[PDB]
Order: C-alpha cells, then sequence, then structure tokens
C-alpha cells in the first residue's frame, strides 16, 4: 500500500482576499507553486484553515471573500489532473480557533454537545465539501477535553455516515471522500483524550500526529521539536499519561508509562500504538517543514539543552527581529518561527550558523556562536530515519506542515516521496541510531508469548505464567485461587 | 460509647457431638469455662461455625447432632443473663468452609446471585437465629471476589431487612439483632473487594477486621503475624490495593498505597479509613489467642526475619511435632499453631523458650536456641497498644479467636476489658513507640486545605494550588488552561 503523504496548504484570510500568483510581497506561496511534480508526490493536501461559526456550523472565517476563496479552493482542485490520487481536504480548526483560549473554542464544545448540534455541525461539514469542491474533512480541534470527547466523537462518526453515503451517491468507491484528524503529538495534549482513542480512529482515515512542536519558547531549555528517539542528555518529561482516565492497575499504568520520558516522535507513535483498536495503518508521522528559534543560549553543545530568553508570549511582543538573516521572520514580524527555505538560506548566506546534528535524535539544529542562537528543525536527512520508522511501524504515512515552508526546488516533499517510492532508494541498511526508544507496553502492543492454559483449581505461586482467554497472564503475588481476568492478581503480559 | 468486645467461640462437630463439661480431651474449652466474671467482660459471643448447604440455605454441618447442638446453644444463650448487653451471634463461613477450594465455597457463590437466591438464603439466616436463640448473624466469606462483591451486599441488604422487622416482631428494641462479617486484614485478600467498601459495610453493625495471620508457614520469612506497626528491619510486602479496580489515576494510587510497605494491623485499619464511606465506629480490630510457630530459623535477631524449614502444607503432611512442649500441637497433629494458654505452659515449663519482644511492632515473641524456634503471638501488653489505639483511632472495638484458647483464668479477655473499661487502668502515658504508621492518603482522608479560587481562563504553572467544586487541587505539570476535574492535570489534594 502506498504511504500517505499529507501536506497542509495554510493561506490567511488576507492572502484569499488579495490572493495573485505572480507576487510574493502579498501571496508568498501561490497554488501555482505547486508545479505538476510536486502534485505527483502529494497525497492529499489539507487546506487550511476553516472554523466553526457561532451558529455552530462549519464555515470560513467570516472576513473571507468567497469568491476568492472559490478560486483558490478550484486551483488546489485542478492539480488532480496531474495525480489522480490526489485528495484536497478542508481543515476546520488549528491552534488559533480552537485552542482552550483561541477566539472560536466554545463553538467546537457547542457544536458536539447534543445529537441535533452534531446532526447539524456534522451536515455543515460534507455540504462545505460538496459545495467548494473538496475532497474529505479533517478536523483539527487543539484539543478536546474529557467532558468533550464522547461528543466528539459522535460528530466523527455522524460525519463518518455522511460521508461514506456521499461516496456512493457520487460514485466514488474509487476515491472514497475520506475523514481525519490532526491528533497531539506529545503525551501533555494527548492526555486529553488518550484513553478513548480506539472510538476516536474507529471513523477516521487516519489520525495525523502533530509530532512537532514538542520544544519552543513555552519551554524554558531548549530542544530539538521533532526528535525521532530521545537524548538522555536533554530534558525529560513527565508522562502525562499515567493520569489519563484509563482505569488501569498501577502495574499497567506503570509499565505502559515510564516516567520521566524522552519528548519524542517514536514516542507519540508508541503510545497510540499502546492502545487497542488503532491500527498502525491509521497513524500517520507528523512532520516540521519549519523550525523554532531560541536567543541566549548558552556555549557548549551547540545550543542544545540550554537556558534561553525568548518570549513565550503569542503574538511575538516585541519589534527586536534577532535571527540574523531571517527577514522572513521580520516580513512576519516573528524571529521564533522560520520556514525551511528561509533556513537554508540563512546557511548559505555567511551569517554565523553551523549546521551540527545529533545523531541520537536524528535531528539536526544550527547553532549562531557570536549572537548566541539555536535552531531546531527537521531536513531531508532527518527525514530519512522518519521515512524509515514509518515503514518499520506499517504507519500509514507522513504528514507535514506546510507546504508553502518548502524550498523553492521542493527537496523536502521529494525526499518524503523518494524514501518510500524510488525504486533506486534502499534504506535497509540506515542507521537508525541508539538514541533513546519508547519501552512502554500497553494493552495494543503486548507481545506473542506461550503459557500453558490456566486450569480451574489450581494454586498459582507468584511469577507463574498462565494462558486465558487468548493472552498470557502473570501473577503478581503468590497463592492464587482464582482465574485471569476474576482476579486483580493476574496481570496481562502477552498475547495469543 | 462502649467499646466492642467480641469473641469467637469455635467448636468442631466431633467436640459438639461429643460435648462434655468434665474432660478436657474430648473437649479442652467447654462453656463451663465463661464465668460469670467472664460473660461481662464480653458484648459479643460469635458461635462458630455453620454453614450455607447446597440448597443455598444457611444450614449447620450435616453430621452435627441437632440436639447436642442446641445443648451447646443454650450454654452460651444462658451466659446473658450475667450480661444483659451480651449477644450470642453464629458465624457462617470460616476459611475450611468458605474459602476458594474449600467444600462449601460454591454454596456461597451461588446463595447471593439472584433476588430469589438472597431472599430464601437471607430468611434462612433469620429462622436458624431465632430457632436456635441466636442474637445476630455474622457471615465470615473468605473472601468473595471482585463479581461476588454486589450480589454479597445486597444479601447483607436482604439479611439487614428481615432482622431488623424481626427486631420490631420480637420487642428487641433494647438488643436489636446485628449484622456483622469478617473482613480481610491484609492487602492481598483486602484487594478482592476494597472498592465496594461502604457499600459491603452500610448494613453491617460492625466489620471485624482479621489483622492476624499476616505472618505464617506460607511466607517463606518468619515475621509478627500481627504487628500493631511496622519494622522497618522486617520483611516488606507487594500492596495489592494498588492492583483493586478502583479507576484512580497513577498518583492516587501511589499517594495511597505506598509499596513496599509493613504488613500490619495498623496497615489495615488505615486503608478500611482511606474509603469515603467507612465510618471508624464500625471497625472492629481483630487479635490473635493462638501463636504461630516456625522452625529452622537462625539466630542474631531472635529468630525474628530469618529462612526457616516449616512445612505449609494443610494438613500438616508428617508426625514430626518439634514444638518442644506443646503437648496440644501433638493432640492437634500441628507443630505449627499454639494456643496462648499452651505458649504460657511452655514457658513455665523450662523447654528452652525465651520471651523477647519487639517494641517497634509492640508485640511479643518467644525464640528457642537449641532448636531454631520462632514463635509469633500476642499477649496482655501487645494487648494494651491495640487497645490504646483502638480508643484513639475511635474505632468500634476488638475482636479475637478464639475464646478456646485463652488460659483458664481468662487473662487475654481480663485484660482487654480492663484497658478499655476499668476504673483503675490509666494508658494515657503509653508510649506507642516509633514503629512504622501506615502513611497512605485517599478520598476517605484527604485533609482539609486551603487555596485560592480557580479562575476560568487563567494559565496555571506546575505545582499550582486552588479550590474548585470542593475540593483543592494541584497541577502535575505546567502551562494547564482547564479546570480542576475536567483534565488528567489537576489532582485531588485537599477537601474544602
Ligand atoms: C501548527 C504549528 N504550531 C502552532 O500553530 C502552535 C502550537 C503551539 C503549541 O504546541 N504550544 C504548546 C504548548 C504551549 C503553547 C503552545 N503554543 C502554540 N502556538 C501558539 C504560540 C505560542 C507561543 C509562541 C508561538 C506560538 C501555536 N501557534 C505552526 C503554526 C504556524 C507556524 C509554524 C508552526
Ligand atoms: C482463623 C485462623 N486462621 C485459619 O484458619 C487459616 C488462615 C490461612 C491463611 O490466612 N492463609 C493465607 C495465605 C495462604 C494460605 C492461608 N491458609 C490459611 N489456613 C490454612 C493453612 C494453610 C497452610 C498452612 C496452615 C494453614 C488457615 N487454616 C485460625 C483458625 C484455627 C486455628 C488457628 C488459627
Amino acid at each position: 500500500t502506498r504511504k500517505a503523504v499529507i501536506g497542509y496548504y495554510f493561506i490567511p484570510t488576507n492572502q484569499i482576499n488579495n490572493y495573485t500568483e505572480t507576487d510574493t510581497s502579498v501571496v508568498p506561496f501561490p497554488v501555482s507553486n505547486i508545479t505538476p511534480a510536486k502534485a505527483k508526490q502529494l497525497t492529499h493536501i489539507n487546506f487550511s484553515f476553516l472554523d466553526i461559526n457561532s451558529n455552530l456550523e462549519c464555515a470560513w472565517d467570516p472576513a473571507t471573500n468567497d469568491a476568492k476563496a472559490r478560486d483558490v479552493v478550484n486551483r488546489l482542485t485542478a492539480l488532480k489532473a496531474h495525480n489522480p490520487s490526489l485528495r484536497i481536504m478542508f481543515s476546520i480548526g488549528g491552534w488559533y480557533y480552537s485552542n482552550d483560549l483561541g477566539v472560536s473554542h466554545a463553538n467546537y464544545v457547542n457544536a458536539v454537545k447534543t445529537p441535533a448540534s452534531r446532526a447539524k455541525f456534522a451536515q455543515s461539514c460534507v455540504r462545505i465539501m460538496k459545495d467548494y469542491g473538496f475532497d474529505g474533512v479533517d478536523i483539527d480541534w487543539e484539543y478536546p477535553q474529557a467532558a468533550e470527547v464522547d461528543g466528539f466523537i459522535a460528530a466523527l462518526q455522524e460525519i463518518r455516515t455522511l460521508l461514506n453515503q456521499q461516496t456512493i451517491t457520487d460514485g466514488r468507491q474509487a476515491l472514497p471522500y475520506q475523514l481525519t484528524i490532526a491528533g497531539a503529538g506529545g503525551a501533555f495534549f494527548l492526555s486529553r483524550y488518550y484513553s478513548k482513542l480506539a472510538q476516536i480512529v474507529a471513523p477516521l482515515d487516519y489520525i495525523n500526529l502533530m509530532t512537532y512542536d514538542l520544544a519552543g519558547p513555552w519551554e524554558k531549555v531548549t530542544n530539538h521539536q521533532a526528535a525521532l528517539f530521545g537524548d538522555a542528555a536533554g530534558p525529560t518529561f513527565y508522562n502525562a499519561l499515567r493520569e489519563a482516565n484509563l482505569g488501569w492497575s498501577w502495574e499497567e499504568l506503570t509499565r505502559a508509562f515510564p516516567s520521566p520520558f524522552s519528548l519524542t516522535v517514536d514516542a507519540a507513535v508508541q503510545q497510540h500504538l499502546m492502545m487497542e483498536g488503532v491500527p498502525s495503518a491509521k497513524i500517520v508521522m507528523g512532520v516540521p517543514f519549519y523550525g523554532r528559534a531560541f536567543k541566549g543560549v548558552s556555549g557548549g553543545n551547540g545550543g542544545q539543552y540550554s537556558s534561553h530568553s525568548t518570549p513565550g508570549e503569542d503574538p511575538y511582543p516585541s519589534t527586536d527581529y534577532w535571527l540574523v538573516g531571517c527577514e522572513e521572520c521580520v516580513r512576519d514580524k516573528d524571529p521564533r518561527i522560520a520556514s525551511y527555505r528561509q533556513l537554508e538560506q540563512m546557511l548559505q548566506g555567511n551569517y554565523g550558523y553551523q549546521r551540527l546534528w545529533n545523531d541520537k535524535t536524528k535531528t539536526p539544529y544550527l547553532y549562531h556562536a557570536q549572537n548566541g542562537l539555536f535552531v531546531t528543525y527537521d531536513d531531508a536527512e532527518s527525514f530519512k530515519y522518519k521515512a524509515k520508522y514509518i515503514k518499520q511501524q506499517q504507519l500509514g504515512g507522513v504528514m507535514f506542515w506546510h507546504l508553502g515552508q518548502d524550498n523553492r526546488n521542493g527537496d523536502l516533499l521529494a525526499a518524503l516521496d523518494r524514501y518510500f517510492n524510488a525504486a533506486d532508494y534502499d534504506d535497509s541498511q540506515l542507521d537508525m541510531g541508539t538514541g533513546l526508544r519508547y519501552t512502554g507496553v500497553g494493552p495494543g502492543n503486548l507481545p506473542i508469548m506461550t503459557a500453558p492454559a490456566y486450569v480451574p483449581g489450581t494454586t498459582y505461586a507468584q511469577g507463574a505464567l498462565v494462558s486465558y482467554q487468548g493472552y498470557v497472564w502473570q501473577t503478581k503475588w503468590g497463592y492464587i485461587t482464582s482465574a485471569p481476568g476474576s482476579d486483580s492478581a493476574w496481570l496481562k503480559v502477552g498475547r495469543v
């Protein structure tokens, strides 16, 4: 099965209203920049962002010019002529709209609250999709909380029902309408809905893990924002998942959620695989096409794992644009975020940066010795290890944020497509390194084991192993006289 | 309120069928031994044991001679003339009848399954109580498993209704018919039903904690079988309660069930008090009137905390009676258990035993240097700390197993009555020692705490404390934008 390659296309309302394909000063990345070659390297384009209005329906930003917006979407759907597998999705949400303190957060909470509101919202999604020519629905709520999860899920089920009907009605069996979400890529936000991952994923074609922004100005110590594996010299974090409303025992929580742990991409993938009902083929690994910049770092380790003096406020509170060489940061008035395209021209422009590599996290980073700057980002070389990981773990594919941040040649997108599909690329000997792996074990990734069948009437000692009702169980203490699952003495440790 | 003093009277079927008050070789402890003075020192006598037959009704052992059994009961109920507060209870169950592999275990499991079976069993309990002149019903099932608890509880509720009605019908408002159980006194067996303690205790007058047999031949290391507080030099155990179906988070389970922990009487009491809905006044501390003997111990600490060569099979598999001086062990064909009366005479006979004292556990023990023997037991001085504990923790009183194991002067029973009621006994200065206390915290023992009210729209750092909806909550990590109780980030740490 061909791996998914899901690239976000984000364009602000202002850029839609003044859309042009001939002037980077108003629209830096028009649809024209997506050539036929790039469209063939993509499987999905997530147009972003749409929102949920106060009428609890999916809708565009009220300031959007509908005619210009329809034209941009048409420019995107025209790309399907170059790739009959391409889907133009649209995304509802994003951090700005849907975060706890975001402008529209209440609309997300209310839209999923009742059967009537969910049916009304679900219909609005399909309607938006058919009216504008999209190929599926992507929900990016960051993030539903525990009491909202069940309503959120019933909404996803309802959208799945109407999409499947719309697929049959439209004869789209060859390219069915799809439903996806962007999921959390770190344990803290994941813990909000972690216990109900199976029911969340069941109606989805993919869950796109936002396995980036694992470091940023909101953290006291600088770090890699999308490390694949852990670095023992780097910071560790409290495993919030051991506090999720799972209803598991102490042993189960401990074996599944070691704490502290390394906040890595591999961690977020394994934590999804630990739950029953979450198939690997539905997991998509997100990767960033941008870097995160810190100032005020110390020396001695290339800027890694150092305290810093980067403002953490949103938006950027000053007009001090201290990322040398990033005049795209001047345009956006924020020196903390730089696209891969900008970072490339910073490296080749003699600005004082060194490209260093951490062979444990398998990610690059830039260090500025003179002004004390640190940048964490990804490139075509980090994508080689992540692509092999995707294949080894039988994941659904890759997602990235976002297209407009690739270089003008599109090397990041091409690298991803190459690593999955190029007949002349062979990563069988690529060294995945000795960085720390996430070693938790849960109900969904229990190892295959063999054990004698349980015998009623037997008294088992501590550590005895038996097979029962499909699993291998182990006693946590001695003198066990009841059956596995009947008694808290038995721990599930193996499968089949 | 007078503290309860509940003494079990156990007499096997063969002793009932051949009952005599003139021959200790046939009946070692006839009812005659309980004088009016001793009768005034008791509040309850639990006659034991009755059983549940295959008709799912309460009944005597089929081999019992009914006329002789009535004679034994009448000798107990006649004692009520010397103490107008005394109740002669009868107990259903015990280890031999009700343990998982016991002869009648299925009858207990099946009796509580349905409304019809529970009603039939409950009525049989009242019918036995009135027919033989008992004053209440005591259930000693060792122990109901997790799936049986709800049915067990509905059975206890149903007995409560018929007892309350029977009290009205008989004009016994002055001495109402009572309902009790013996509960587990150690975490392993307690974990079977721990989560449902409140609903179990709700219909009861008392739950009698079997806070003994916390050491025995089934343990590899010798230890005190009823230590009041923990000895750091002694063995520690896996805290099974952290594996019970409580639905708590990792932090809550860890806060409530530190592990490993000292298996003590204080542990079992505090673990009951940690649960909401379990009033201290209903908790009764059991104490043993017998000792447990081990052979093959090493020296250096009086036989404490040593490996041993004691058989653990039941019954005792040989005729090797290695407990010097214990003639009663020869009669009973088991050198591992000795009544306090017998242990006293062993100390009086120059058999090689020394009485030592552990001032951490507040319990005595015997050590035999010559043959390497160790005995854990209780006496009148250990009862001084346990009686003071009962008063300090506002428990309902004391229970003991069993009357027939006291000496003929009744010093153990007289000691308990003295420490609770004698005007000339003063334990106000008794030093409870520095033994380890059980420090767990749960919902029934959350401390009162004060914190500023939670503020919607605020971002909290890690460790912040707020008051909300009746509790004080603490953040387990930073950047918290959700309400307490709404999210896995908040930990209940105090009550408002
Ligand atoms: C999609 C991706 N990421 C966000 O959209 C975003 C993610 C976080 C975040 O994980 N996060 C985690 C923990 C605490 C705060 C916080 N805040 C976030 N802010 C808001 C923000 C805050 C401070 C500084 C900059 C931005 C955000 N916009 C992105 C978007 C645009 C450009 C590049 C990348
Ligand atoms: C009421 C008290 N206690 C028992 O009646 C008893 C309690 C256990 C027990 O807690 N326990 C806990 C864990 C594992 C096994 C086990 N077994 C028990 N056996 C049976 C037994 C088995 C092996 C060796 C000796 C005795 C027992 N009779 C008693 C009764 C009469 C005379 C003295 C004391």
